[PDB]
Order: C-alpha cells, then structure tokens, then sequence
C-alpha cells in the first residue's frame, strides 16, 4: 500500500504537501529532515519529475534549489518555458542519503523500486490535482515510476509517449537527469545540455 493510506481525499496541493509531511509510506521519513513536495500550481501545463530531493532541497523544503536546479533553469530559459507553467516534483519525497567522511555533503542514495512504488500515490495525487498536458521525466528513476522498471531513457529520449495506465493520458517526454550534465567532458556536457533543451521544447509544444 505504501503511502496510499497517508494520501488525503483532496486535490489541494497545500493539503497534500502537509499530509506528505506526516507520511510513513516507506522508511525514508526517519533520517530525512522533512518531506519535499512539489512546487507550482494546478494551472500548470507542464509537470516535471526528478528522482528525489537532494541535500539542499531536504533543508530548503523546495525541489531543484541546488546545482541541478541551476542547470535545469538554464535549459528551461533556452526553451523559453515560463516557470509559471511548471509544476516540479520528484518520484520519492524524502532524501535518501549517506555521509562520506571528508565529504562536502550528504550523498544521495538511489531509491529502490519499493520506495518508488511506495511513494507513487503522491505523484498520482499531483497528476490528478494539476492535470498536466505533459509530464517531463528527468532521469531513469522518474521515467520508470510511470513507464516501467524496464524503460530506458537513453533509447526513448525526446519521444512523445502516451501510456493508457497513466492518469489524464498526458503526453510523456523522458529526458536525462540534469545532475548528469554536471559530470563529464566539456563537449559531452554541452551536447547533453542541448539534448535536454530539445526535450523541453518538444514538451512545451505538446
Ligand atoms: O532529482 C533531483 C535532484 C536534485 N534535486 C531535486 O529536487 N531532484
Ligand atoms: S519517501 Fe514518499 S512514501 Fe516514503 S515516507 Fe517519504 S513521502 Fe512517504
């Protein structure tokens, strides 16, 4: 059942966000500081979904406020997407992490399929409340939550997809995770940013 028993019968994002602070749907609530719900309004045409809040998001209470958020904003700007048209969230709402002695941060640990399924009720409540025209899936974790554990983003990036089992039959565009555009050689990171901007343009045009 996961988080399903904790999700209230309401589409109000403020009430949903408050209830998510009380969620015990998986074990991630324990070590995490707080729940990081999505940001934006129900008028949004474009929903974007990442994997999970990171270290800054965990303490800031908001999604994409770190370096990946900076690179996403750089790409949204290049695709002329207004953030007024955006509801932005993640597949899990609790930071899963570890600490490496001598590190400068708490390190994100990849969510399990069990944690992603436990938390999908919140993502369904968000899609039901926002009724997006298009869902942008940022990375493998977010894309598998809605397209299956077998889905490969590398093979389907920038394709307009539609699955019948998804609420509202919104179009789905899967793309690379913005954190991937931080690591690597200059011209690959640049090629990768250009691919992200194309994927955002496809979604803005849906
Ligand atoms: O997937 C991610 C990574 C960083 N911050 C988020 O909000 N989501
Ligand atoms: S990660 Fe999702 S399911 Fe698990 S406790 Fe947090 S809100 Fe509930």
């Amino acid at each position: 059942a996961g988080a399903q028993d904790f999700v209230p019968h309401t589409a109000d994002l403020a009430e949903l966000a408050a209830a998510a602070g009380e969620c015990r749907g998986c074990g991630l609530y324990r070590d995490a500081t707080q729940a990081v719900f999505g940001a934006g309004g129900r008028s949004a045409r474009i929903m974007m979904i990442g994997e999970q809040p990171g270290d800054k998001e965990d303490l800031a209470g908001l999604p994409f406020v770190g370096p990946a958020g900076r690179l996403l904003d750089r790409a949204l700007e290049a695709a002329d997407i207004d953030r007024d048209a955006l509801y932005v969230t993640n597949a899990v709402k609790h930071f899963k992490f570890t600490r490496a002695a001598g590190g400068k941060r708490r390190i994100a640990k990849t969510p399990s399929r069990t944690e992603v399924v436990a938390c999908r009720p919140w993502l369904i409540a968000e899609m039901t409340s926002v009724e997006p025209d298009v869902v942008v899936l940022l990375g493998a974790t977010a894309a598998k939550a809605l397209l299956g554990n077998d889905f490969r983003v590398t093979q389907h990036r920038g394709e307009v997809l539609h699955v019948d089992d998804v609420p509202g039959d919104p179009a789905l565009v899967a793309t690379v995770h913005p954190s991937s555009l931080l690591r690597g050689p200059k011209e690959e990171r640049e090629s990768a940013f250009a691919g992200l901007v194309d994927d955002l343009r496809v979604a803005a045009d849906v």
